[PDB]
DNA sequence: TCAAGTAAGCAGTCCGCG
DNA sequence: GCGGACTGCTTAC
């Protein structure tokens, strides 16, 4: 077995070190580690260490990590650059794991735990810790099992054991309906107090001490709290026994207004999950409660409970055990799902960073980038300060606000990641700079060529072509990852599209799923049998194969997410590669490239139907061009088009055949203008767009930039068993707009795309007749709620007040005084509703913590009270206008002209 | 909302605009 | 009432 580190932890001149030995087992060490750092010297000196600009460097060898601290201090006081790796943690894994890590998960112990505290007056603050801890589940992933410590008696209640039993059975029988899959696996401890608990807890904690510790919440909560609690009852030492280098810091942690505090365990990996699946998931909730997520994420249904939950353990002991346990398996459920924390091991072990610095993008590649650097004996630079700049970024076309019919969509592959290879955008590949030409003349063809030696980019940089750069060379190792797992993800979208069609023919058999790899194409055989399947079979397949395709997703994209992140990270001043002149090479590049596609596109296109000045391009963001296809379908039907299908294959064939092959064309005429190293803007076919046909859709709209519908039949190789709606930016995609309303939105948009106006009219028409029966929290808006406390002034709404911060201080005034009443948490989200002119709160709005049922009291009068007129218009009539309007549709006839008769 | 980047949309406040 | 300066929030890349 390879040796790997588990964490690293600097304490003064010692690095402190878990890892997984040669024989599986884990270890700790202290290591006194010695580490080098550099400066610049004459070329006189023969050594082997250069900087990465070719400038020897000699290398300096300090007694321990607090002199080449020391030195650093003095190099700046002498106002000279000490070069090497600042973070010793890093250079120490760098020695000490030399090759590419093999890691094996079933030896590193991932803790996922939740705990309880009751607390009868409000929220219980984790740097109080004043009420005591009544429960903690804490899952083992080594054991596979889950420790349920349970305080039998607390000042808040004596209370009489959990039954297992009962957790096991139906909610319909008196149970909990903790799942069967577990109750073999809980090991339940009840204490006589909370110091025989907590001290449990310890010697429990000390023999299966976390590497990875997770959960919901932990680091804001849980792990202060425990801390703290401890800290509280025991002292300070034994608090600090949740480290098991016995020391612990605070942790602070910005940003403004204002700043909380953490508890940082040295030689603990804390990924909290709700800031893994912020990270990773690349969705935006109404709310981040764990409950909400569960059933989000697995269609779980909400683990309910009579009265509040701080008379929860008293009145119902059962069910607050039970949901303690629920709760930190629904955890355990969305990993098995998303991947998360494989994924944070991936990216974690690949750099050599501590696990945790996955949520730092810039400690990520500056790790990589060093380590691959040091591979060659290469200084790297010191890191020095910037002041922030704006720069550019993007071009985006503004579309003509209509309706298209048919559209076809193609895209860039990677494309920052993939400017930077192609013009060799590093911080040592730099050659100069050349007399830069307005933009315009470069997306013509019309500017001088910049340079007959180097590699250009319009903003005027050149980079060498004779050897690639660090970034280049390591950005490109992580994009290859990317497009693996993509395949893999693609293929599995692919293969569930398969089975979506089979579903339509069972098949009245008693079978089982076939055993398959839903990474890659069905074969042949896998088709037949796939063909007379039942539905039970066939549906346990496709959640298998959404489920691969979601493993292939967060693989995929996050992989993606690190490679732009590179590209932005240029454009980052405490990044160490920071240089304006790289980040704005990439970002001017790509906006030449899509301006310069767009007029090869209409070229090729004018040329291929006889005319002359047509714009086929009608929108393009960032790396993205939409060509109107409608002379193309003109020219053969659709007279003359068997089904759907049949043209979809064609603008498939045509988009394959003819198009791309002019768009590479185009794109290696543009690499040879800029002298680039090489030719890599691959644009590949993305969407074919348009209505059944047949019907009277309009297939698709545009209002403006960034915000569109589409009715797409094939994406990226993908042909649908049913068509399916791409809608970007529209209200549909808000956070911030109702359910009900989204749903409502979505579905006049599919009937305006897929059935036309007369099908939009009368579904508008039901909608407006019926949304009052609607759930309130179903119709309520979502905001994030800042500066609360700033606006108030004091407490009604102050000068410029926000709507949603005006809703959250008329919530304040009607629970003043309540200490159980839920509090507005400040940069939360809130659900808002508009209220009815002479209301007994006194304002047009009210908001409360979203996710969450309102207060009983106050409830009755803000749904008698409730403007639905004002909702109405505000969230679904204001938004459809601006769909129809685009769309030259209208939802309300209109006319109509005959009229009676 | 600690944690790579810019572009650019819409809601609402405030206030002009004879 | 609408739009523009401005803040707040949120999304597309
Ligand atoms: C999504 C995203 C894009 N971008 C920039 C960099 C991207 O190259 C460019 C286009 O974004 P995308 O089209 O979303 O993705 P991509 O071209 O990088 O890769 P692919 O299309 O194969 O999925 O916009 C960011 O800087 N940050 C981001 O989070
Ligand atoms: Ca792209
Ligand atoms: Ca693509
Ligand atoms: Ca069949
Ligand atoms: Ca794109
Ligand atoms: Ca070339
Ligand atoms: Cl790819």
């Amino acid at each position: 077995m390879k040796e790997f580190y588990l964490t690293v932890e600097q304490i003064g001149d010692s690095i402190f070190e878990r890892y997984i030995d040669s024989n599986g087992r884990e270890r700790t060490r202290e290591v006194e580690y010695k580490p080098s750092l550099f400066a610049h010297c004459p070329e006189s000196q023969a050594t082997k260490y250069f900087d990465i600009y070719g400038k020897p460097c000699t290398r300096k060898l300090f007694a321990n990590m607090r002199d080449a601290s020391q030195w650093i201090k003095r190099m700046e006081d002498i106002g000279l650059e000490a070069l090497g790796m600042d973070d010793f943690k890093l250079a120490y894994l760098s020695d000490t794991y030399n090759y590419e890590i093999k890691y094996d998960h079933t030896k590193i112990r991932v803790a996922n735990f939740d705990i309880e505290v009751t607390s009868p007056d409000g929220f219980p603050e984790p740097s109080q810790a004043k009420h005591p801890i009544d429960a903690i589940t804490h899952y083992d992933s080594i054991d596979d099992r889950f420790y349920v410590f349970d305080l039998l008696n607390s000042p808040y209640g004596n209370v009489e054991e959990w039954s297992i039993e009962i957790a096991a059975k139906l909610q319909e029988q008196g149970g909990d309906e903790v799942p069967s899959e577990i109750i073999d696996k809980i090991i339940y401890m009840p204490f006589d107090n909370e110091k025989e608990l907590l001290m449990e807890y310890l010697n429990f904690w000390q023999q299966k001490t976390p590497v990875i510790l997770t959960g919901w919440n932990v680091e804001s909560f849980d792990i202060p709290y425990v801390y703290n609690r401890i800290k509280n009852i025991f002292g300070e030492s034994t608090a600090k026994r949740l480290s098991p280098h016995r020391k612990t810091r605070v942790k602070v942690i910005e940003n403004m207004y204002g700043s909380r505090e953490i508890i940082t365990l040295f030689g603990i990996s804390v990924l909290d999950y709700i800031d893994l699946y912020k990270k990773f998931s690349f969705t935006n909730q109404p709310s981040y409660s764990l409950d909400y997520i569960s059933e989000f994420e697995l269609n779980v249904g909400k683990l309910k409970y009579d009265g509040p939950i701080s008379k929860l353990r008293e009145s119902n002991h059962q069910r607050y055990i039970s949901y303690n346990i629920i709760d930190v398996y629904r955890v355990l459920q969305i990993d098995a799902k998303r991947q998360f924390i494989n994924l944070s091991l991936d990216m974690g072990y690949y750099a050599k960073i501590q696990i945790q610095s996955v949520f730092s993008p810039i400690k990520t590649w500056d790790a990589i980038i060093f380590n691959s650097l040091k591979e060659q004996n290469k200084v790297i630079p010191q890191g020095r300060s910037h002041p922030v700049q704006p720069y550019p970024g993007a071009f985006v076309k503004e579309p003509i606000p209509n309706r298209y019919k048919y559209v076809m969509s193609f895209d860039l592959t990677s494309l920052y990641p993939s400017i930077i290879r192609q013009v060799n955008i590093s911080p040592e590949t730099i050659a100069g700079t050349f007399k830069v030409a307005p933009l315009h003349d470069y997306i013509n063809a019309v500017a001088e060529r910049p340079s007959d030696v180097y590699s250009c980019s319009p903003n005027g940089m050149m980079y060498y072509k004779d050897r690639d750069g660090v970034v280049p060379t390591e950005i490109t190792k992580v994009f290859n990852q990317r497009k693996e797992h993509k395949g893999y993800m693609l293929a599995a979208q692919r293969n569930g599209e398969i089975i979506k069609e089979a579903l339509h023919n069972p098949n009245l058999s008693v079978d089982e799923p076939l055993d398959v790899d839903y990474r890659f194409d069905f074969s042949d055989e896998i088709k037949e049998k796939i063909k007379k399947l039942s539905a039970k079979s066939l549906n346990e397949m496709l959640f298998r194969a959404q489920r691969t395709e979601v493993a292939g997703m967060t693989a995929q994209i996050n992989r993606k997410a690190l490679i732009n992140g590179l590209a932005g990270a240029l454009g980052n001043v405490w990044f160490r590669y920071y240089d304006l002149r790289n980040a704005t090479a990439i970002t001017t590049f790509g906006q030449m490239a899509l301006q310069w596609i767009e007029r090869k596109v209409n070229e090729y296109l004018n040329e291929v139907c006889g005319t002359e000045g047509e714009a086929f391009v009608l929108y393009g963001d960032t790396d993205s061009i939409y060509v109107s296809a409608d002379k193309i379908i003109d020219k053969v039907g659709e007279s003359k088009f068997r089904d759907t299908n049949h043209w979809v294959d064609f603008l498939d064939k045509f988009a394959r055949e003819r198009m791309e092959p002019a768009i590479d064309r185009g794109f290696r005429e543009m690499c040879e203008y800029m002298n680039n190293k090489q030719h890599l803007m691959f644009m590949d076919r993305e969407a074919i767009a348009g209505p059944p046909l047949g019907s009277k859709g309009i297939g698709g709209f545009w209002t403006g930039k960034k915000r569109y519908a589409l009715n797409v039949w094939d994406m990226e190789g993908t042909r649908y068993a049913e068509p399916k709606l791409k809608i970007m930016g529209l209200e549909t995609q808000k956070s911030s707009t109702p359910k009900a309303v989204q749903k409502a939105l979505k579905e006049c948009i599919r009937r305006m795309l897929q059935e036309g106006e007369e099908s939009l009219q009368e579904y508008f028409k039901e909608f407006e007749k019926e949304f009052r029966q609607l759930n309130y929290i179903s119709i309520a808006s979502v905001s994030s709620a800042n500066n609360i406390a700033k606006y108030d002034v004091g407490g009604f709404p102050g000068p410029k007040c926000p709507f949603h911060i005006r809703g959250i201080l008329t919530y304040n005034r009607a629970i003043k005084g309540n200490i159980d009443a839920p509090q507005v948490v400040e940069g939360e989200k809130v659900y808002v509703l508009p209220l009815r002119e002479g209301n007994p709160f006194g304002d047009k709005c009210i908001a409360w913590p979203s996710g969450t049922e309102i207060t009983d009291l106050i409830k009755d009068d803000v749904l008698h009270w409730m403007d639905y007129t004002v909702l109405l218009e505000k969230t679904f009539i204001k938004p459809l206008e601006g769909f129809t309007s685009a769309a030259k549709l209208d939802y309300e006839k209109k006319a109509s002209l005959f009229d009676m008769f």
